[PDB]
DNA sequence: TGAGGTAGTAGGTTGT
RNA sequence: CAACCUACUACCUC
């Protein structure tokens, strides 16, 4: 429990809502064709937009801060694809209270609309959504870069206004598709139809004749889409989604959409540009003078991290020794021309295993994957002589090969860590992270936490995989007393939402893992989800925990939405806790401007401080980080990576991989 | 594939 | 319409 500190957030307080904004006008709606089922809301919101003025939806009909008489109370609209005649009917005004969150919800919405709408008419200003740009930063040959900020406006509990502000840049081009080539520019990886709004991943060009299943130049004009311009026919792109077959379209009806290559704010300058814009907006909108909102920060007890002895970053366990070594064999695979183990790597590993008192063996695989099945027999044999993981020296592999090889070894129970081939002793940070990764893949506890924490078990949950279906998975850190890191077999699912039965099952695996290292159940576990928790996702798992008499806390850990945190005076410390609302706090562990982790206590009865403590500390357990800690707790960072990697290479291989070998780092 | 991060550019899922 | 998440790319950092 370290020392206080005062900080201000990237929010500001503005003028109290006025007697007229506290009593919104109410209006019912009437659509014809009469509304559907789940089509009502995505549309009742779109009618607030069409109606005009500052109006947002409020129940079955919308609310408005503008009088009905200055609204388009009747008009026409088209939705999913139908002409819907509408008519707004007035039904008096109904006051709202900031204290009553349900209603304060609406005020904040009107407030967000007021924000845009007022911005919409500031001459000399581009409003792309709730974000605004008000300074040019640089230019080129039709390629201009706008400065500005993204912002939100909501209502406080004291019936006052709140404005969140954060600097941003924009990239904008003028020249058409072929008009961008008139500049001599290179092939924009992406583009977007002016006529439509679709973004095509431009593939290449072609001398192919336009007049030459469909007739290009001809049918293109059939939609009367030949007017306005034409230029060089050029590209025959492909749907970014189904990105194979070629579906060509005229390069007169595409607008070039530029990117980074085809400018980084120092926090000191961001805290400046933030206050500037804040003032500016309150001034230009009659919202008043911006009072920077400030909150109490807290410095958090630095973690005591333990190799064989105390250590400050995982890499140092390389010279001190490991929190827990064991007899370990490690094989080598060379996909370049060379034969033996680079001596400095040989030395480096001995020096570390010496220091630990544990015994090492350094095998070599004399085989190439080119051999086919005979190569798998080579693996079968090394795994037989007790190799636990392999290092692979190789020039940069391609994704498709890289995956195939990784997946191959895992089929023989062998985790692999690639180290790319042009390699020199001085590239020390490279190969030491490669070494840590190899040892983690071998099953070794590199470092752990000395300390006492509320929960002896910490499990992270994530879901992911590019494809049509996802995986839901869990990693975990066993025993408060440092950690033992484990992964569990993920399970395939339709969406991001992990199924309840599945959450509990993965959870139960973590529990059982704990039971088998300490002959007892854990008294309390710490549950970590990445991002918003899908409502009720942990329903069963929590009830199940209860009936087993295990204490719990669920925390939602978000990487986005933490906003910004600035020092009132001085420099900010690495480990800062910052309670916000109720049940929600930030955590900052940072040559740019940092993003705080936003954390939400979704369940359980534990001091936000206590949780922030563990969490921040788990940040240090990640064994392949090396010379830098991940922003997220080791057990969550792991679940994130495992789920990604089972995504990349499929679940069928992991049958025979020891759950203590972190193969995915 | 060494790894942590932020920052531009795309975009998908959950949810009322 | 919010709240999160993803992928590229470019930079930094050890
Ligand atoms: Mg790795």
């Amino acid at each position: 429990h370290l020392g206080k500190t005062e900080v201000f957030l990237n929010r500001f307080a503005l003028r109290p809502l006025n007697p007229e904004e506290l009593r919104p006008w109410r209006l019912e709606v009437v659509l014809d064709p009469p509304p559907g089922r789940e089509e009502v809301y995505p549309l009742l919101a779109q009618v607030a937009r069409r109606a005009g003025g500052v109006t947002v939806r409020m129940g079955d009909g919308l609310a408005s801060w503008s009088p009905p008489e200055v609204l388009v109370l009747e008009g026409t609209l088209a939705r999913m694809g139908q002409t819907y005649a509408y008519r707004l009917y007035p039904k008096g005004r109904r006051p709202l209270d900031p204290k009553d969150p349900g209603e304060r919800s609406v005020l904040s919405a009107l407030a967000r609309r007021l924000l845009q709408e007022r911005l919409r008419r500031l001459e000399g200003v581009w409003v792309e959504g709730l974000a605004v740009y008000r300074r040019e930063h640089a230019r080129g040959p039709g390629w201009r870069v706008l400065g500005g900020a993204v912002l939100d406006l909501w209502v406080s509990d004291s019936g006052a206004f709140l404005l969140e502000v954060d600097p941003a840049y924009r990239i904008l081009c003028e020249m058409s598709l072929e008009a961008w080539l008139a500049q001599g520019h290179p092939l924009p990886k992406r583009v977007r139809n002016a006529y439509d709004r679709r973004t095509w991943e431009l593939l290449r060009l072609g001398e192919e004749d336009p007049k030459e299943g469909l007739s290009l130049l001809d049918y293109h004009a059939s939609k009367g889409r030949l007017q306005g311009r034409e230029g060089g026919r050029v590209a025959w792109v492909a749907d970014p989604k189904d990105p194979r077959k070629p579906i060509p379209h005229l390069t007169g009806l595409l607008v070039p959409v530029l990117t980074l290559e085809d400018l980084s704010l120092p926090w000191e300058e961001r805290r400046r540009r933030t206050r500037e814009i804040a003032s500016w907006i309150g001034r230009r909108l009659g919202l008043g003078t911006p009072e920077a909102v400030r909150a109490q920060a807290y410095r958090l007890s630095i973690p005591k991290l333990m190799g064989r002895r105390a250590v400050s970053k995982p890499a140092d366990a390389l010279r001190v020794g490991f929190y827990r070594a064991q007899e370990t064999a490690l094989a080598l695979l060379r996909l370049d021309g060379a034969q033996g183990w680079p001596e400095f790597l040989r030395r480096a590993l001995l020096r570390a295993f010496g220091a630990s008192g544990a015994s090492l063996r350094l095998h070599t695989l004399h085989a190439h994957p080119s051999q086919g099945l005979a190569f798998r027999e080579a693996l079968r044999k090394a795994k037989e002589e007790g190799v636990q993981a392999v290092l692979v020296l190789t020039p940069p592999m391609a994704w498709e090969d890289r995956n195939r090889l990784k997946a191959l070894l895992l089929r023989e129970g062998l985790p692999s860590q690639i180290l790319n081939v042009p390699l020199r002793e001085e590239e020390r940070h490279r190969w030491e992270n490669a070494l840590l990764g190899l040892l983690a893949k071998a099953g070794l506890q590199v470092v752990a936490l000395s300390g006492a924490y509320p929960a002896e078990l910490a499990v992270g949950f994530d879901a992911g995989g590019r494809e049509s279906f996802r995986f839901g998975g869990a990693a975990c850190a066993v025993g408060g007393d440092g950690g033992h890191l484990l992964w569990t077999l993920p399970e395939a699912q339709a969406g991001e939402r992990i199924p309840q039965e599945v959450v509990w099952d993965l959870l139960e695996e973590t529990l059982w893992a704990f039971r088998r290292k300490a002959g007892r159940l854990p008294s309390r576990v710490l549950l970590l989800r990445e991002g918003r928790v899908p409502q009720d996702e942990f329903a069963l798992a929590l009830e199940a925990l209860a009936r087993e008499g295990i204490a719990y806390d669920l925390v939602s850990v978000r990487k986005s939405g933490g906003g910004r945190v600035y020092p009132v005076q001085g420099r900010l410390a690495d480990g800062l806790y910052v309670p916000l609302e109720d049940k929600t706090f930030l955590l900052l562990t940072v040559r740019g401007t940092p993003r705080p982790l936003k954390l939400v206590h979704e369940a359980g009865d534990t001091p936000l401080e206590a949780l922030a403590h563990q969490i921040f500390h788990l940040t240090r357990l990640y064994p392949a980080s090396g010379f830098a800690f991940p922003r997220l707790p080791a057990p969550l960072h792991l679940a994130d990576r495992l789920v990604k990697e089972v995504g990349r290479l499929g679940i069928r291989h992991l049958k025979e991989v020891d759950r203590e070998k972190l193969f995915f780092v």
